[PDB]
This record gives C-alpha cells, sequence and structure tokens, in this order.
C-alpha cells in the first residue's frame, strides 16, 4: 500500500527516516523493497541478511533458484524477484565493494536501476559493509534517481551525520 510515514523530505523525490528496513517494510507493505546485494545474492550480512532473516530463508532458496538458471549479476546491475513478506517484489541491486577494490563509479549504475519503479523502499547502497562514503552514496542517490525512494537508515549517528551534511 506503500504507506510511508515518518520520513523526511530531503528533495522532491527522496525520503529518509532513521528505522530498521525491515520494520519499515512490516508496517509499510510496500510494492518494491531494494536489497542491497551481492552478484551471486548471497544474502549473509548487513541489509541482505536482515532482510532474508526475516523472509525465513525464503528470499536465499529463490535467489539460489534464480542464480542456478542465470548465473550472477554485473555489478551496477539489479534483478526483480518476489519480495515474499516484506513486499510485493525485491529489485536485488548490486554496488560495488569498495573494500574489495570494486569502482565506486558504478554506485551511479547501481541507483540508475531505481528508476525503473515508481515508489522504492531502499538502503543506502555500497554503505556498511560494502565500504563506501554513507554521505556519497547519497548524494549519487539524489543526483541519479527521479522515482520515489524512502530510504531507510538503521544507524542513529549514521542517520543524523547524512542529514546534517545534506542539509549544509
Ligand atoms: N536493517 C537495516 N535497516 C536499515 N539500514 C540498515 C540496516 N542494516 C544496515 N543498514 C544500513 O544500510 C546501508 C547498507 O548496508 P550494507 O547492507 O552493510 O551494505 C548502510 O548505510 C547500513 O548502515
Amino acid at each position: 500500500v506503500n504507506s510511508f510515514s515518518g520520513y523526511l523530505k530531503l528533495t522532491d523525490n527522496v525520503y529518509i527516516k532513521n528505522a530498521d528496513i525491515v520494520e519499515e517494510a512490516k508496517k509499510v507493505k510496500p510494492t518494491v523493497v531494494v536489497n542491497a546485494a551481492n552478484v551471486y545474492l548471497k544474502h549473509g550480512g548487513g541489509v541482505a541478511g536482515a532482510l532474508n532473516k526475516a523472509t525465513n530463508n525464503a528470499m536465499q532458496v529463490e535467489s539460489d533458484d534464480y542464480i542456478a538458471t542465470n548465473g550472477p549479476l554485473k555489478v551496477g546491475g539489479s534483478c526483480v524477484l518476489s519480495g515474499h513478506n516484506l513486499a510485493k517484489h525485491c529489485l536485488h541491486v548490486v554496488g560495488p565493494n569498495v573494500n574489495k577494490g570494486e569502482d565506486i563509479q558504478l554506485l551511479k549504475s547501481a541507483y540508475e536501476n531505481f528508476n525503473q519503479h515508481e515508489v522504492l523502499l531502499a538502503p543506502l547502497l555500497s554503505a556498511g559493509i560494502f565500504g563506501a562514503d554513507p554521505i556519497h552514496s547519497l548524494r549519487v542517490c539524489v543526483d541519479t534517481v527521479r522515482t520515489n525512494v524512502y530510504l531507510a537508515v538503521f544507524d542513529k549517528n549514521l542517520y543524523d551525520k547524512l542529514v546534517s551534511s545534506f542539509l549544509e
């Protein structure tokens, strides 16, 4: 039903909230939740682990079936699969892992995938275990995404830093 509440409006199409993306998905029942995926859709840690656990591993079983027949994604690419109990659809998006030396320039390609969907619940791509600067990821989101994006950031200190930096 896409009933988003409690978000700051950063721009005409980008919103942010200090919240667990899993709890937001259960409250909002969005058309699309974004997963911060890797190319073989191994949902072990960070956002991907939280989402998969909240589906009681249904996301991992579906992802394994997709990989078996289609092979891995490319960095910057995406894949629509079922959203299980969290959303109608899950958009699995692969941002660059800069900790593994992947090219940060592909973060724009990663966010471009959002433009195929009118409204998304999403995390900050490539932040967290992927090692990108969270402020940079928010700027690439704001500069690249034209559709309505509701960002959920769990950590209060990171959220307050992001909002402070954006509002300079
Ligand atoms: N459950 C969660 N809900 C919301 N944001 C999260 C959650 N877990 C991690 N994050 C943030 O989401 C972004 C992507 O994290 P990661 O999945 O580690 O690449 C980073 O800004 C993390 O701080």
